[PDB]
């Protein structure tokens, strides 16, 4: 018959618990500050259609970031607003300082605190291992908070954390796929970017839950201590699958879609094909070498599961030995 069911097993009944404003984003009031007090200065590099811009509070001097919205999506522009007020104040969840528009033509924008980012891929090749652990222990707060919170992020990559290095400061942005978790939820599967999206959803799998945010991260982890970004390179969504076939196996992924009655579309066994299991080890070379250690990769492999069930999730993850030194600092 039809796929199994899943939920989610941990916060599972977050939203079914709160008061129905909590997630009920539609029927939420806008509360809306001064658009004169933001001047735009100029545009960041957000992909081809953003609009997004590097801008200055002029009653305080402060820097910010504008993000101007689409007015057509109302029901979206409402569901990314509610879940960036619920979030607000959570460890290292960006901060929206403001919500404006234009008066007379009521386009809407997104004001966000400033973060002094280095771009990642400046960034990640400067990285101590340390760092690493670090940096890989403030997202993991972040999505604990926002998964006990009942939302999932949904697009987890480098493009959305910003670091000032220097202060050694990470924020989780761009919550715009975000989406709050319901159990028993058949979700859209068009979501993640193609490098981080995990099994689920390249099988067509619905029912997923805030592990999805686990393999995604999962997939940072390798491509940063392995100096490989990004890691699985798929130049479709298919070819993505057989990307992370050819490193965890073909047997252990079958066995997924066998546990779950997926139906795999046929042309998919075709380009499978027939692949063991790669030791981790086996991508360690001279110029990584510094950033592996045995705890990042039974860490890594905890991670990177076809069955989303078994995937840490943020809590357990904190909890690994791969962080023990970075727990002791805090
Ligand atoms: O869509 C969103 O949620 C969202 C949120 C925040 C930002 C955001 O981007 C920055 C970029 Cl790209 C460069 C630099 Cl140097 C600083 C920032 C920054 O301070 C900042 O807040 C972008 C998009
Ligand atoms: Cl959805
Ligand atoms: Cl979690």
């Amino acid at each position: 018959s039809g796929p199994v069911p899943s939920r989610a097993r941990v916060y599972t009944d977050v939203n079914t618990h709160r008061p129905r404003e909590y997630w009920d984003y539609e029927s939420h009031v806008v509360e809306w500050g001064n658009q004169d007090d933001y001047q735009l200065v100029r545009k960041l590099g957000r992909g081809k259609y953003s609009e997004v811009f590097e801008a200055i509070n002029i009653t305080n001097n402060e820097k910010v970031v504008v993000k101007i919205l689409k007015p057509v999506k109302k029901k979206k522009i409402k569901r990314e607003i509610k879940i960036l007020e619920n979030l607000r104040g959570g460890p290292n969840i960006i901060t929206l300082a403001d919500i404006v528009k234009d008066p007379v033509s009521r386009t809407p924008a997104l004001v966000f605190e400033h973060v002094n980012n280095t771009d990642f891929k400046q960034l990640y090749q400067t990285l101590t291992d340390y760092d690493i652990r670090f940096y890989m222990y403030e997202i993991l707060k972040a999505l604990d908070y926002c998964h006990s919170m009942g939302i999932m992020h949904r697009d987890v990559k480098p493009h959305n954390v910003m670091i000032d290095h220097e202060h050694r400061k990470l924020r989780l942005i761009d919550w715009g796929l975000a989406e709050f978790y319901h159990p028993g939820q058949e979700y859209n599967v068009r979501v993640a970017s193609r490098y981080f999206k995990g099994p689920e959803l390249l099988v067509d799998y619905q029912m997923y839950d805030y592990s999805l945010d686990m393999w995604s991260l999962g997939c940072m982890l390798a491509s940063m201590i392995f100096r490989k970004e990004p890691f699985f390179h798929g130049h479709d969504n298919y070819d993505q699958l057989v990307r992370i076939a050819k490193v965890l196996g073909t047997e252990d992924l079958y066995d997924y879609i066998d546990k779950y009655n997926i139906e795999l579309d046929p042309r998919f066994n075709d380009i499978l094909g027939r692949h063991s299991r790669k030791r981790w080890e086996r991508f360690v070379h001279s110029e990584n070498q510094h950033l592996v250690s045995p705890e990042a990769l039974d860490f890594l492999d905890k991670l990177l599961r076809y069955d989303h069930q078994s995937r840490l999730t943020a809590r357990e993850a904190m909890e690994h030995p791969y962080f023990y030194t970075v727990v002791k600092d805090q």
